[PDB]
């Protein structure tokens, strides 16, 4: 049941940001006017899901940046063994899915996406997890469903470690 | 300009006790924490070895992804009211060995890890490198490549990607 019949891109010109809603103005917004410029400026790297066989279709996005916490805000688990200094992380600042096509697994293959392409850049150039920052309780327990695990004192905020998402890609062979 | 080098990534088989910039903390750094560090992934840490003695370190250079909220970079602006980052990379470590300092290794390893935390961030994004300098001397020494000081903390720099590149495309590295 799960939906596979798409491709990953970096955003581009020739792509409907237009026709996207996922429900989320916000989402949609940044999809419209700062994901392709933003991407081009590399302040953070948007990359959609294709249709096969519309590839004007735009089906989800995800957008991630380089980005670090300090000690306080990191919980023990991700945290032992370091020390007591800043963790580098990356922040997936956007994910979204169009309503057309939700909880056809489409969110679950971009974030597993988005922690791949991380985890590649992370081993030339450091990073341990990915920093989520949950829009409500709603969406925060869907991240917690792939093992993030809320920050110290901000209960929105969430890191999924990369060794978290490592033993999740290998164990649904997406290694 | 020293060339008789080349780089990997820090590893068992490196001399890790025979090497000393001056600097006692950053000494200590290459011994204690460079590979087990580059090992958790909390930062990337680069050598310089000399090509008659792959175990011999001339120089290393350490990066992690970071990111630095508006306020300290100067001249940043916002596309929303809310609090935002700019995305960087930390070169959190940079040292030449004292018998070879003066040589260009560290101008060498300056642009060789701009170079490649630019080829990372055509993938994952981050715009500039962030460097806490020691002192005043190291502080001009960053600023003679462009590195622009933080709002606020006159020993903290950011080097553009867009500087950078620029010399990487020139000299043919990029
Ligand atoms: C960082 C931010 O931007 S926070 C804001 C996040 N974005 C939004 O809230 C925008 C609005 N919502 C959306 O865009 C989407 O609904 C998302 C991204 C939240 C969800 O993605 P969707 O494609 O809608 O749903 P999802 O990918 O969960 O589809 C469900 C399938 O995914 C997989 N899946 C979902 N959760 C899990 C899990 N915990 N473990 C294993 N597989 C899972 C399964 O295959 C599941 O199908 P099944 O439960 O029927 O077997
Ligand atoms: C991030 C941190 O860790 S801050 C702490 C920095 N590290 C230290 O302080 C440790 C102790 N010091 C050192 O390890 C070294 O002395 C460093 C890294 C500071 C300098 O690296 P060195 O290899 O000693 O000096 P450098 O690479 O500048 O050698 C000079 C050559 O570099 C090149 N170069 C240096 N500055 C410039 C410049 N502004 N523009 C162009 N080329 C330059 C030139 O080729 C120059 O040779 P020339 O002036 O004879 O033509």
């Amino acid at each position: 049941s799960m939906f596979t019949d798409w491709h990953e891109a970096a955003i581009g010109k020739t792509h409907n940001r237009m026709n996207f809603d996922c429900g989320d103005a916000d989402l949609n917004q940044f999809l419209q006017r700062h994901a392709r410029q933003n991407h081009e400026k590399g302040t953070t790297k948007t990359y959609v899901a294709l249709d096969n066989s519309d590839v004007t279709r735009i089906h989800g996005f995800y957008s991630v940046s380089p980005a670090s916490l300090i000690y306080a805000q990191v919980p023990g688990a991700i945290s032992k063994g370091l020390g007591r200094y800043d963790v580098p992380v990356f922040r997936l600042g956007r994910l979204a899915v169009d309503k057309s096509m939700q909880g056809q697994g489409l969110g679950a293959q971009l974030l597993l996406s988005a922690g791949k392409r991380c985890i590649q850049a992370a081993l030339q150039v450091g990073g341990v997890a990915l920093l989520i920052d949950a829009k409500n309780k709603q969406v925060c327990d869907w991240f917690k469903g792939f093992g993030a695990v809320p920050l110290n004192d901000q209960p929105l905020s969430l890191l999924l470690s990369f060794k978290t998402l490592y033993a999740a890609l290998s164990a649904s062979g997406r290694l």
